């Protein structure tokens, strides 16, 4: 409505974030930041649940 948040994004996540959703996912919690970041949006991409189609 107002002074608000419509999108949310990995990188405020911070590490220990980070490494929690790749565990609730089953993906491998090793790296840095940007690694786990990473793996994260391949992944999202890869099983992306509504199409692309843009426009």
């Amino acid at each position: 409505g107002s002074s608000g948040s419509s999108g949310v994004e990995l990188h405020k996540l911070k590490l220990a974030e980070l490494k929690q959703e790749c565990l609730a996912r089953g993906l491998e919690t090793k790296g840095i930041k940007q690694d786990l970041i990473h793996r994260l949006q391949a992944y999202l991409e890869e099983h992306a649940e509504s199409g692309p189609s843009s426009g």
